DNA sequence: CCCATCGTAT
DNA sequence: TTTTATACGATGGG
């Protein structure tokens, strides 16, 4: 195997196909980063097992065919670390790789290409492509609302189904729970599949907010994206994922709308003399006002009072302060709607003008 | 007590003095910031038992005099909670101190202001005053030579000594060390002090980029800074700090010169494949060129040439390139010098056209 | 004091 | 002012 590439043609995928490695592997081999050369092109592919990420790049330079593997970190480091504009040789010299740039001279060692794991192939279900803002969208309306290391598996992760001529994405705890629609332009056929946690984040890292549309697959086990020259895949999680349209409260009649902003600095300010721990805060909704209170173990009080608009019966009713704050700042937009039933039920949270997305919190007890 | 101010006049000092806290205190009192109207001046006051930093703040709306203790956090975050511009309204109730601000309130639980740590007072023994940026060259170009938890404790801060018309700071952990002497423009009695690691952070912390003079006021077991409407003071560190001036090898002859980027890149390069544990790098010097090299227990291997200015004899001595790359970091000019002796002795390096700092690294020698 | 993650400055 | 081939300060915890 052998090929002179250009330093930051090569950053840019070394970076991108080092992101599922996530430092103390259980196999040596998942801390190396495959190299393969053939017709033209080098392909680069980083994985935990768990899902991979494939880079490729084009060889304008001599090359010659092979495939090898080689410590991820240190190989991008030394590439990193060469001058701007550097031309960087490799080239497999037995147990170990060469790397040499000017007056630079470096031997890696090498495990074989035959013994990096190697995600099964598999059939694509589903096939669809959508801009990567849209994308971007649907990850970054929901991901603060998934699990995390929960013992319902099922949970940490997120929904991507396809319905009509919409993608949308569901994350929830348990707690709370977020969901986002977007239309594809695209009659698609009706499909639910988990993507683990870690697999939408690494989706999310893949998207240079740019004008490349982005390219989805989906497997019976298994989802891909292809964007410019990156191929990332992940299995799914094999579980039942719940319904949103069954966790969305049935009847939500009060409706409350405030700014945005104002709601959120209040809740922020609020917080601060919340339980650490259960971090619950009081709100009494009134005629056109609003009422946040939070005390602490210390006695400590917080009271935040806000012109909203409100018609209906007032009532009484506590929330993990940190939950509602995660929605204020996931919608970023100029008013909120908040709609509630009554103290012992969850609330519906939307952006006042738009319902593509919706966010449901539980209450806290008294 | 009560005072009226607005937040931008309060955030400033909050962040000065809430800087020796930091995060869990090790007693309850310290995580509180001392708050004191007399006259019409606001104090704020911030401790860790070793120093203590003090905000003076001019009280131009009514006030009443007083003093209690509140959270240094909580109060911080609620005057940064609040809008731009906001008129904070503070006063003591009971054991509880009361914030407003339009129509927010917040109460918060004090301890008594007797209960404070206050320093012992002390005489100042010698005083100067000198510009701020000689006070941030002379700890930014030895700070990273100072021990962390070394059992000898007073190498776990900074020697800060008087001579002449020169202040010098000396920092070492036994391994490395660092010196630098400035001119202050005044005669001054010979004296040497230790300040603990967290007093020189805060020093640094406390000089504000502009041409308030820093006066120093330093007693046999104290140091003062005051720079604006701030005051710092800490205690110093007992023991008898190495003689710098013994440490400096005796017969450093060969001189070699190179560019301080260039060999810091080529260092750094060749530090990716050094043992993780005793990061050991080999330096071979000859006429003109300088032969960088090292190996891991993975026998990777990494090689870096370099021309240079040298004619003494060749000589290969071996270095912890960890040690090596922070004073090439901290030497940020155009050309170092590295004076050495042999593969048994230490190598003294200074900017190659300065030699205010001078630093001093053992041999890793087999 | 050391370590990992981190919103976000750069 | 959307972004990485990024970096150091704030942060929750041992």
């Amino acid at each position: 195997m052998k090929f002179t590439v250009e330093r930051e043609h090569l950053l840019k995928p070394l970076q991108q196909v080092s992101g599922p490695l996530g430092g103390r592997p259980t196999l040596p081999i998942l801390g190396n980063l495959l190299l393969q050369v053939a017709d033209g092109t080098l392909s680069l592919t980083g994985t935990d097992l768990e899902m991979e990420m494939v880079a490729r790049v084009a060889l304008v330079q001599p090359h010659e065919p092979g495939a090898t593997t080689v410590p991820a970190r240190k190989f991008f480091d030394i590439c990193r670390g060469l001058p701007e504009g550097a031309e960087i040789a490799v080239q497999l010299e037995g147990e170990r790789m060469l790397v040499r740039s000017g007056r630079s001279r470096f031997s890696l060692s090498t495990l074989p290409a035959a013994d990096f794991p190697n995600l099964d192939d598999w059939q694509s279900e589903v096939e669809f492509t959508l801009p990567q803002a849209t994308m971007k969208r649907l990850i970054e309306a929901t991901q603060f609302s998934m699990a995390h290391q929960d013992v319902r598996y099922y949970l940490n992760g997120m929904l991507f189904e396809t319905e009509g001529e919409e993608l949308r994405t569901v994350a929830t705890d348990g707690h709370r729970l977020a969901v986002c629609s977007m239309p594809i332009g695209q009659s698609l056929p009706s499909h639910s599949v988990i993507v683990p946690r870690k697999g939408v984040i690494e989706l999310m890292r893949m998207l240079d907010g740019g004008d490349n549309p982005l390219r989805v697959q989906i497997g019976s086990n298994n989802i891909r994206a292809h964007v410019g020259d990156f191929i990332f895949t992940s299995k799914l999680v094999d579980g039942r994922f719940p319904d949103y349209r069954r966790v969305l409260p049935k009847n939500p009649d009060k409706h409350l709308e405030a700014g945005c902003d104002l709601l959120k600095q209040a809740f922020a300010r609020a917080a601060i003399l919340s339980n650490e721990k259960f971090r619950g805060v009081r709100l009494y909704v009134s005629e056109n006002q609003l009422k946040i209170t939070a005390n602490n173990p210390e006695q400590e009080e917080a009271e935040e009072i806000l012109d909203v608009t409100y018609s209906g019966a007032e009532m009484e009713i506590g929330f993990n302060v940190s939950y509602v704050l995660d929605v204020l700042n996931a919608l970023k937009c100029e008013n909120v709607r908040m709609m509630l039933t009554d103290s012992v039920s969850s609330v519906q949270i939307e952006d006042a003008a738009s319902q593509s997305a919706a966010y449901v919190v539980m209450p806290m007890r008294l």
